[PDB]
Formats: structure tokens, C-alpha cells, sequence
């Protein structure tokens, strides 16, 4: 059941992403320094959003623990304990292993685990909960027995894992740093084209959350004037990173093409199966256009027309290079929709080109889908 | 149902306490600087325990949220978000309200909420979960609907509450600071005598957790060489505070008298109801002697012999002044037992007097219970 196990990783890694909108509303608006809001309000909102982003590794740990424990809050408490213990164990052991000052390591994040550390801590907590949450102790130790024993063993395992990972990290950490530097600053064009293609390829099976975690949460490192450091395209754009927003190509298809593809599916639908198909597809198009959720649109032609899905994946992969080359920069919280498009427009660049290239993308999607449905006789909804 | 509501507060405030043993094992041993352990091991364990104690307000928020949401992990995630948002909102607004530098406020903790802030955040998260965890949104916004909407509204409410409390705190905070200073440094004798008496009076109904939260977690302020600041007798003793350990009077009755009271109950039991009574009471005595859990012993004579319970409460209240005056200093993690007595003995003082005064307390309890059962015909277990 490896395939199902991988899915639970995707769902568990999605939950930390679902709480980004509150960070986007606060940090996105606050960092924009809108003239129609007092500076105090913007500063407070920015600080609140930065607080939300400072706990992202802990939120990931909680997500993993809840995903692998049927959403039990004691597992979340164990994840908190284990994440704290592991982070402090690594921070105190790594200077000894590397024989370098702790301050330099912290500043350069040589031993920093971040989201991966949160995932490891949450996995430890989930395993300890699943094994020991029914542990029977001697009658005179019955108090610590059960869910009460989970945090203690989780913390012990956490300190052990902290020592082990303080020994193990340097190589994998250097590899991760090199990959992040490449994909963020050296060749972001091909990097994010591949990201888009692989994400569309993985969306059918739920692994796109796993594939997104690096690009959305880890690659890149931006520090604001307050000294807080952000990792990933999403937090870095919300924080106000001029180099972020490389995921802006999501808008081009999510808000224009997939809705245009749905419109094409509606039009190509038979008249006897046209009204209901149009209702379903307009609902899906509105969903993808406002929130950015593509699954109602993509699942319609995911299996019946694999050729259409491959063409969509290629176009989506090309969307990100198009925006990067054209300078179109606008970020999202969870998925690329109109709400995120407007709320997060404060730090955007060339926001006017988005409707233009979007109309182009809609025309391309509509024409391609209509032509290939007529030619290849693809059985899109309503057939 | 106010009485039941108060109970849920006690249970919810107990859960943060139940994860103290891992802090006690690590911080208690690590801070002791035992010669039979390498300095590196002790330092690592101390840092891990300090990490556990740094998140105590967050652990309290999670406890409240889980207690008032039937232990749902999404409520814990909402509590994390809300606690972070509220803490940074207060830290950024209070300097404006008080017109004082933020650094001075943070150092002196003038606007610090701590455990109370965690409780407030957890209450916000629990209320928002209970109200909105079934919220129905427009079909095109269905993604944010449900448990996904709880963290966003919880964070908004958290920032609003942060502003309100940054306005409201100074008076109540000054009152709390004065009470803590008094009970910790000015008249700890009467303070902890009253604490013991009221704790024994509230144990029957579960409010003793609420009554303990201030003394255990808030009164006092100790900072170690690492710069971490601890609040409450328990963390301060674990950290190595010479002035802490005022709860050491718990041992005198929990490990000696209540077990001695159980032995007296066994002896006074009728021969036909003596073997099983002795088994039950020896199990209870072992529980209270090792872990410190008094409920098995106290509930035996709680209702049948209210006079005995009142005498026990008075003796327990006198226990803490006795230790304070005699200098007997030894701390606990959750309750006063032999495991905590040994593990946390590294920072103890006059550990030799504990068995002596304990034998005295056992003699007193045994004599009093036997005499009053023979005289007043109190129907202790086995009658
Ligand atoms: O699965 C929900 C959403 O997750 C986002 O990260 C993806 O970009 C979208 O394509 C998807 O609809
Ligand atoms: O209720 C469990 C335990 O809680 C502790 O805080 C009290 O000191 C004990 O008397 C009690 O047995």
C-alpha cells in the first residue's frame, strides 16, 4: 500500500498550505504598504502574517502527525514537543559535529531543517502515537499510561533523532541548498517549467502536494526589514520578495484556460446534454477562476482524454516560463485564483498583462480543445 | 451547567501539566550538572527541556482548544495560528498603547500574557471551531468551507482580541505581577499554606488544576544562564531556581501520610473485609508514593469522613510551610511522587529531612485516622 501511503503524505502536507490565506490576507496586504491604510494597521497585519509563517515547520509537523493519527490532538501536542526538542537538539549538537560557531550556522541555516524537520518530528509523533497510545503500564503507573505516554516517548525519540540528524544533515542539506539556489536564482525558467509539468502530471494522484512543498515552502531565502527569514516562493512573495512570484504562471491557465477549456467542453457538448453540462462547467470555471481549484475542471477530461491532459500539462509548464520571461509577477496563497490575484496584487508586477496573456491562453485552450474533440472524438462530459 | 464547564477548564489545563515529566527528565537532570554525566549530555538535555517549557503558553492554548472541541487536531492548528497572531499583535500594539519602548516591555514582560494568553487563544479557537466547523459557503468557495475556515476566522478573531487585550491588560497584568511577587518572595509561607488548603478542598471537584495553574506556571520569574525565562514554581525549580520548590510540601503527605492513612484504613478494616481492602489500599499507597496521584487514597474517605478530609486538608496546607521553614526543597513534574523525588533531587536541598518529617507525618496520619475511626465510627472502606 505504498501508493496509498504516499497519498496520506500529500494530504498531510496540504493542511499547512490551507492556512496560508490568513497569512496572505495579513502579510500580503500588510507588506504592500497600501496608501489607503494607516501604517500601523499594515505593520500589525504584516507582523501577524510573519508570525503565521514563523511556525510553518511546526504546522507541517502537526499536519503530518494528524494525517497519520486520524487527526488526534494529542498527536499534535506530541508533534509540538518533538519538534521543539529536535530543533534545540540539532541547534546544540551541530556546532560540535561541524566544529563551527553556532551563530554562523544559525545565520546561514547550515543545520536548519525547516519543513523537513517538521515532517520528521510529525512522523516520529505519529509513529509513537500509533504504537504507544494504548500502552498498558503497571497499575501503580496507570496515570502516565495511554495517550499520556505518547509525548514523553515522542520527546525521547525526538532528542535521539536530533543527535542522529545533526550527524547526518550536512550532505543532504548542502544538496537541498544547491537545488534551491539553482531553481530560484540560476535557471528558474526551466526549473519552474519542469515544476509546472510535473505538478500537472501528479495532480491526478495527489502527489502534487509533495512535489509543491519544495518549490512553495523551501526554495529561496528572503529576509525582510524586521529580520524574519522566509523560505519558498509563496512566503517570499507575501513578504515582499522581488525575486519571488515564479509560481505566477498558475494564473494563466487556472483563471483563463481551464475555465476556457470548460467553456469549450460545454460548447462541444451535445444539445440534449448541454444545459446541465454548461451548469456544471460554469460552476467549475467559476471555482477555478476565483479560488484556483483545478480539480473540478481537470478531472472532467483527465481520463477520457489523456491527450488533452498532456497538452494541458505542457501548456501549464510553459505558463511559468512565459510569466518569468515577461515579468508577470503575482502570487497565491494556496492556489491561483481571482481572490488571491486581487488580495496579493500589492506586490505584483505587470498585473495588466495577466488579462491579456490570459485571453491568449483562453483562446488557445478553447481552440485546441474544440479542434481535438471534433477530430479525435474525445468523450468530454456530456457524451 | 457552569459546574461542568469549570471541570472542562480543569481537565484542559491539566493536559499541559501531563507533558512536564519529559521536561523534568531532561531539564531536571540536565540542570543538575551531575558529575556522572558528560557536560555535553547535560547541556543538550537542559536545552531540550527549556524548549519544552518555552512553548507552555502554546501547549495551554492547544489544551484548551482540544478540551472544548472533543480533541480535534484542527482546533489545535487554529490554536497555534491564533496564539501566534495574538502574541505578535499584543507585542506590536502594546508599545503604542503604553507609549513605552518595546524592548523594555518584553524584558519586563509588562504586556506578556503567557499562560493566560494561551488560554485566551485556545478559547477563541475552540469557540470558532464549534461555531464554524460546519459552515456552508457558496459552491464556488467550497474549498475553504468547513474545518478549513476555522483557522482563518480564528486568526482574525485573534488579531482583534490582541488589540483589545493590548488595551485591557495593564491593570490585570499589574495585579497578577503583584500577586506573584507576594506569593513567591514576600510571604510564601502563608501563600503556600493557603495554596495547599485550597488545593485539597478543590481536589474533590477537579478545580485544583485551575487553582494550581497560577502557582505552578505563573508565579515567579527565573532566568538561567542561557537567557530563557521561566514562570512558576515547577519550571523554575527544574531550571535550577534556588527560590523555587515551595511545592515540596506535597511530598510530606503524598508519599508518607496518605499512604499511612491508607495503611490505617486497612488496619481499621474488619477482618472479614481486610484482605481485599489491604490490597486496594496498598495499591493506592504505592500509586501515591511513586507517582503522587492522591485520588485513589483521598476518594476512599472523601465523602464518608468529611472530618478526616478536612483534617487532611489542614495537614497538607501546613506541609508546605513546614518545608519552607525547614528548607526542605524538592520539586515535582506533575504530582509529588518517588519518581519525581529521585529524578529531580539534583537541585534539592535537605533531601535527608524528607524521610524524617515524612515518618512524622505518617505517624500523625495513622494515629489520627485510627483514633477518629474508632471514636467517630467513620465508615472507611470495608464497612
Ligand atoms: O488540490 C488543490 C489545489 O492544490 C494546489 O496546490 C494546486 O496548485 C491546484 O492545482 C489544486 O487544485
Ligand atoms: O489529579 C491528579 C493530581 O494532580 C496534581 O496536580 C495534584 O497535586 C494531585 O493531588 C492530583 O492527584
Amino acid at each position: 500500500n505504498a501508493f496509498a501511503n504516499l497519498q496520506k503524505v500529500g494530504k498531510s502536507l496540504m493542511l499547512p498550505v490551507s492556512v496560508l490565506p490568513i497569512a496572505g490576507i495579513l502579510l500580503g496586504v500588510g507588506s504592500a504598504n497600501f496608501s489607503w491604510l494607516p501604517a500601523v494597521v499594515s505593520h500589525v497585519m504584516a507582523e501577524a502574517g510573519g508570525s503565521v509563517f514563523a511556525n510553518m515547520p511546526l504546522i507541517f509537523a502537526i499536519g503530518v502527525a494528524l494525517g497519520f493519527t486520524n487527526n488526534d490532538g494529542v498527536s499534535a501536542l506530541a508533534a509540538v514537543v518533538a519538534y521543539g526538542i529536535m530543533v534545540k537538539t540539532m541547534a546544540v549538537v551541530a556546532p560540535l559535529v561541524l566544529h563551527l560557531p553556532a551563530e554562523e550556522i544559525a545565520s546561514k541555516h547550515l543545520a536548519d531543517t525547516g519543513v523537513l524537520g517538521g515532517i520528521i518530528s510529525g512522523a516520529i509523533a505519529a509513529y509513537m502515537f500509533n504504537r504507544f497510545y494504548r500502552i498498558k503500564l503497571p497499575e501503580y503507573l496507570g496515570f502516565f499510561a495511554g495517550k499520556r505516554f505518547v509525548p514523553i516517548i515522542s520527546g525521547l525519540a525526538a532528542i535521539f533523532t536530533g543527535v542522529v540528524l545533526s550527524f547526518i544533515w550536512p550532505p543532504i542539506g548542502s544538496a537541498i541548498q544547491t537545488f534551491s539556489q539553482w531553481a530560484a536564482y540560476q535557471n528558474p525558467v526551466v526549473a519552474f517549467g519542469i515544476y509546472g509539468f510535473i505538478e500537472r502530471c501528479l495532480v491526478p494522484f495527489g502527489l502534487h502536494h509533495i512535489w509543491n512543498v519544495p518549490f512553495q515552502m523551501q526554495i529561496g531565502e528572503y529576509t525582510n526589514a524586521a529580520g524574519q527569514v522566509f523560505h519558498g516562493d509563496i512566503p517570499r512573495y507575501m513578504a515582499g520578495d522581488p525575486t519571488a512570484g515564479k509560481l505566477s504562471g498558475g494564473f494563466l491557465f487556472k483563471m483563463y484556460g481551464l475555465p476556457a477549456a470548460a467553456i469549450a467542453i460545454w460548447h462541444s457538448a451535445k444539445p440534449e446534454n448541454r444545459a446541465k453540462v454548461g451548469g456544471i462547467m460554469i460552476s467549475a470555471a467559476l471555482t477555478s477562476f476565483l479560488t484556483g481549484i483545478t480539480e473540478p475542471i481537470e478531472f472532467s477530461f483527465m481520463f477520457v482524454a489523456p491527450i488533452l491532459y498532456i497538452i494541458h500539462a505542457i501548456l501549464a509548464g510553459l505558463a511559468f516560463p512565459i510569466c518569468i520571461l515577461l515579468g508577470m509577477r503575482d502570487g497565491t496563497s494556496f492556489s491561483h485564483g481571482l481572490i488571491d490575484f486581487i488580495v496579493l496584487s500589492g506586490n505584483s508586477s505587470k498585473l495588466w498583462l495577466f488579462p491579456i496573456v490570459g485571453i491568449g491562453y483562453a483562446i488557445v485552450y478553447y481552440t485546441i480543445f474544440r479542434v481535438l474533440i471534433k477530430a479525435l472524438d474525445l468523450k468530454t462530459p456530456g457524451r
